[PDB]
């Protein structure tokens, strides 16, 4: 060990290979020395006590203790650190000369690990024989583990190849160099084991699974006990094991150097070692496995003397102190090495990837391709291009659209269409095939009149190329979008209402309102301004988080209730930090315009600071009369401008009439109507200036009278012809002025800020329409001929969508509460809206795990068994019987009901297997991150009990009735490709083929077999236990 030579000069031998140590740095006993890199000799370093780490004008640096701030190279807490020897400044993450050699300190705690070869600023990078290599001044191959430009780079030592997206041992210590070959310290590595006699006796009774614990698919834990060959009773007297002895593996191995440190130091800290002696990642590694074996003599007195090992359960695997347990204390078992995060991270800090493994044969997978453009969101992925999840997917859907004849006989209490959530998180063949489904069972694509009776929508806009190609589905509308630019935004910061004028979804037309008389052009579409999730979850999330401290995903009933008293506060204020601005000239628009399916939202209409529709919003009166004045009015052509005074003013002629010169007929004269919209709340017309809506050749000297006029405070709304007038002239134009209409208040145009409009709002209808004039048209029998299910019509247009939930609902503290026996109570209002369909939400019984904002407040989106929509005890909305009864109501009061179909993921699944991950983004790319490729211990079995009991159920039926879905499939779909110049994405044809899919398997559990990866778990890289020297894994 430490020897001194001839002249009294202390050197250093290693204690098992007797090599010398020369420009190092080793522990012996308490203290730490350096060894010169000539002739060997030693240098003590003294331990610093006392003193403290602060900051100075922001860097951190460490002072002694009386205060002076420390430079240079410094032992502090059994660590070697540097401080820049002017500032005092920390290195962390860098290089600095001692002894005229580089010594590396990592970017975590700034601990001294590694020596460099060399650190070069003056070279240049070169490509030679396919690789990337670094050429110093002299043009000469650089080697090795050094720094270029202040960054840990590796070079292969044969040939100077640099080392990238690969962890690297060099001298004993693992590494991890990214995409770009930039470095990071992991871990030191144990040189090799003790091989004394006691260590013959800690070897495992034998390989058999009863020898191990905590085990998953034959593999090791962190957490893992095992048999030992020999028991050294307590303490003192070796005997045989008995199937009754088990120890922790982690008293006898450890994965590196840094854990064994750790571990000593831990049992120091805890009483099962004292003494003087310093634990270091310069100990020498004889000196730390002894070390261990005197702890085992400790352990086993203790175990003696408490007769059992739950201490030491308690003391190694449980939180001790409000301090993480050992095990989680350790970077390789812990969130650190997983690298959570990174821009394609969206939720839950990140993903794991699956792979294969040669050592994994029941969680390998022969399929995982995403076949959509993103891959991965939350939870667990499920594999939707897997052959028996695409067959489990349909026997899913066909629960859903027969719920109630399935459950309880009713054939009146089905689902009718779908809203695909997730869209481009799955893979195209499964949503092809879903579509297909649906053309089988109801025939869509026969005519209008079918297709009318089962409008399918998804969560995505044009990108959505599976749904657009035959439009099986409405996408979304651009306008929202738009409405977000020029509408929504407080006073100073909308743009000009221009962008209103046509719909346009990344340079692609949906339709132009400009002057819009034709049919079957426009892309079938749903028009939006919020949704559950969209413009709302992130808002009311920060009126949470301000009022409470809560984060937006995660809080208690008590800080929500604080943050909604908040946000609706906003939202009834004309000035409004979180809420949006304009939002019924937005639904005048939505409910309007031609060639869209409008979606309206129930958290427009009503407040989640009241159990469901309890509280009506601000904004419910005009909605309820824009949704009556579309039933009564709206039809016919629409011409869109915006005036010289920033007003978009917007004409609908009524049934029949395309053109402004268009009569129609006898219909048309009481039909039609016409907007005006501002977004300038300052602006004032002079005196000679006018506003004109051209009602059209039908509406010649004709009386008009208010739905919805602008008033100082709010909204004027009116739902009959008593109502301030106003007349056309001999060409059908309206006018307005800065002066009122025959003396009557708010028929003068002049921008109004007010909590309900920010610029200008009116809506103008025809007088004398019949108490229930229906200016819908119906869906005709007519064959199509043009490949598409849904054509953007008269008829379509006179659906209305209504997105029946918001997130932010309370739990009802009683029966009548229950959203869907609420809903089943109001059917009627819904149908004397005009609703033609229902969207409910998600009715899959909630993990109520927390780990996702879905999974907090239960919305039915993150759920276990999607076959238990409320058996036994409800959901958030009610039980199976309270959804039957909705879906019946819903469906006597003359409207579709559409389920909310999660293929995406799945949560909370509790048992345990391994399967190979990597780091990945949501569209399903590898990330370059120091976790690298690793075995892991996924949450990925489980279900619940309507999974067991209908999984797979109906797959050999609708083989025989519908065999057309079981076989492979050509298939077209667009595709949309972004450009490089930064002009619009483009969309190209592509061809798909789904494969063939049996009915013979049924997924009663779901297993990771059948999934694509997860979220993050925070186990770390090497919970699965390997040797790290060589890559291998522990396998029973
Ligand atoms: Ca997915
Ligand atoms: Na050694």
């Amino acid at each position: 060990g430490l020897r001194q030579d001839s002249n009294g000069k202390l050197r250093y031998f290693d204690l098992t290979t007797g090599i010398q140590a020369k420009g190092q740095f080793v522990t012996i006993g308490q203290e730490t020395y350096y060894f010169s890199k000539d002739h060997g000799d030693a240098q003590l370093l003294p331990m610093v006590t006392e003193g403290h780490y602060g900051t100075i004008t922001t860097a951190w640096v460490y002072r002694d203790q009386n205060n002076t701030i420390l430079k240079g190279l410094q032992n502090i807490n059994g660590t070697l650190q540097f401080f820049d020897p002017y500032t005092g400044e920390q290195l962390k993450g860098g290089v600095a000369k001692y002894d005229d050699k580089l010594f590396y300190f990592e970017s975590g705690k700034g601990n001294l690990v590694s020596t460099v070869a060399g650190d070069y600023q003056d070279g240049h990078y070169i490509s030679q024989d396919g690789q990337t290599r670094y050429a110093d001044k002299q043009n000469q191959l650089v080697k090795g583990l050094v720094t270029v430009n202040g960054a840990l780079q590796y070079f292969d030592n044969a040939t100077g190849n640099q080392i990238k997206n690969q962890q690297v041992i060099v001298d004993g210590k693992t590494y991890y160099f990214d995409d770009k070959g930039n470095g990071e310290y992991l871990f030191t590595n144990t040189l090799d084991m003790s091989t004394n006699a006691f260590s013959t006796k800690n070897v495992a009774f034998n390989h058999d699974s009863s020898s191990f614990d905590h085990t998953v698919d034959g593999f090791l834990t962190a957490d893992t006990w095992y048999r030992p060959k020999s028991i050294l009773a307590n303490g003192t007297t070796w005997r045989d094991s008995t199937d009754k002895d088990m120890r922790p593996l982690i008293t006898v191995w450890w994965p590196n150097k840094n854990v064994q440190v750790n571990y000593l130091n831990f049992m120091k800290a805890n009483g099962l070692l004292t003494t003087a002696a310093q634990y270091t990642l310069h100990s020498d590694q004889y000196d730390l496995n002894q070390a261990a074996q005197d702890v085992q003599v400790a352990i086993e007195r203790r175990i003696a003397s408490e007769h059992g090992t739950d201490w030491l359960q308690k003391l190694l695997f449980e939180s001790q102190n409000n301090n993480p347990s050992f095990v989680k204390q350790q970077f390789i078992w812990n969130k650190d090495s997983e690298y959570h995060g990174g821009g394609d991270a969206w939720f839950q800090g990140g993903y794991l990837k699956y792979g294969n493994n040669p050592l994994t044969p029941t969680t390998n997978s022969d399929y995982r391709q995403p076949g959509n453009a993103f891959d991965f969101l939350l939870a667990n992925d499920v594999d939707n291009s897997n052959p028996v999840v695409q067959a489990e997917n349909l026997n899913w859907l066909h629960y859903l659209m027969n719920f109630g004849t399935i459950t309880a006989g009713q054939d009146d209490a089905n689902f009718d269409s779908i809203r695909i959530d997730a869209v481009d998180f799955i893979h195209n063949d499964t949503i092809q095939r879903t579509y297909d489904y649906l053309r089988d069972a109801y025939q869509v694509q026969q005519s209008e009149a079918k297709a009318n009776q089962h409008i399918s929508l998804v969560e995505a806009g044009l990108d959505a190329g599976t749904s657009t190609i035959h439009n099986d589905a409405l996408i979304e509308s651009n306008l929202r979008e738009a409405a977000t630019l020029s509408l929504t935004n407080e006073p100073g910061k909308n743009k000009p209402l221009t962008n209103m004028l046509q719909d346009v979804d990344g340079g692609t037309l949906i339709t132009d309102h400009t002057q819009n008389s034709t049919e079957n052009q426009a892309t079938p579409n749903y028009s939006i301004i919020h949704a559950h999730d969209k413009g709302v979850q992130e808002k009311v999330g920060a009126a949470i988080t301000d009022a409470t401290g809560a984060d937006w995903t995660n809080f208690t009933d008590e800080q929500l209730k604080a943050g909604l008293e908040l946000f609706y506060k906003d939202q009834r204020a004309t000035n409004k930090k979180y809420n949006s601005y304009n939002i019924p000239s937005i639904y005048a628009l939505m409910l309007t315009n031609k060639d869209t399916v409008p979606r309206m939202y129930y958290g427009d209409m009503y407040q989640d600071d009241g159990q469901y529709m309890a509280n009506k919003s601000i904004y419910y009166d005009a909605l309820v009369s824009l949704m009556t004045a579309r039933k009564s009015y709206v039809s016919g052509g629409q011409t869109m401008s915006v005036d010289n005074h920033g007003l978009l003013k917007s004409v609908r002629f009524g049934k029949d009439a395309m053109t402004a010169n268009d009569l129609g007929t006898s219909a048309t004269r009481t039909e039609g109507l016409g907007v005006i919209i501002g977004n300038d709340p300052k602006l004032q017309l002079n005196d000679s200036d006018k506003v004109t809506l051209d009602m059209g050749a039908a509406h010649k000297n004709q009386k008009y009278r208010a739905v919805i006029l602008t008033t100082r405070d709010g909204l004027a709304t009116f739902n009959s012809d008593q109502a301030p007038t106003a007349w056309t002239n001999d060409q059908g134009t309206l006018t307005f002025s800065n002066q009122e209409i025959n003396g009557q208040d708010n028929t003068q145009i002049r921008g109004v800020a007010n909590p309900q409009v920010s610029g200008y709002l009116a809506v103008w209808v025809p007088v004398g329409a019949s108490d229930n004039q229906d200016a819908r048209t119906a869906a005709t029998t007519t064959e199509n001929h043009d490949g598409k299910v849904l054509h953007s019509n008269a008829a379509l247009d006179s659906n209305l969508i209504y997105e029946g939930f918001s997130n932010f609902q309370p739990k009802a503290t009683t029966h009548d509460e229950l959203t869907n026996v609420v809903i089943a109570k109001n059917a009627d209002v819904f149908n004397n809206w005009g609703i033609t369909s229902f969207e409910m939400a998600p009715q899959y019984r909630s993990s109520g795990d927390h780990t996702f904002l879905d999974s907090t407040i239960d919305n039915g989106y993150a759920f276990t068994d999607r076959y238990d929509l409320g058996f036994n005890t409800p959901t958030k909305y009610g039980t199976d019987g309270d959804l039957r009864a909705t879906i019946q109501a819903l469906h006597h009061a003359n409207m579709q009901v559409m389920a909310d179909v999660v293929d995406n993921q799945v949560y909370n699944l509790p048992g345990k297997e391994v399967v190979s991950a990597t780091r990945a983004g949501v569209y399903g790319n590898d990330d370059a991150t120091g976790f690298g490729t690793q075995l892991y211990v996924t949450n990925s079995v489980g279900g619940g009990q309507y999974q067991e009991k209908y999984a797979g159920q109906y797959l050999e039926a609708l083989k025989a009735k519908y065999p057309d879905l079981f076989e492979g499939k050509a298939y077209d779909y667009w595709y949309k490709n972004y450009a490089n110049d930064g002009s619009n994405p483009y969309y190209t044809l592509s061809h798909g083929d789904r494969e063939s899919i049996p009915a013979d398997v049924a997924i009663k559990q779901w297993s990771a077999k059948y999934m694509n990866g997860t979220n993050v778990l925070g186990n770390g890289m090497g919970y699965v236990l390997k040797d790290w020297h060589n890559g291998q894994y522990f396998k029973l």
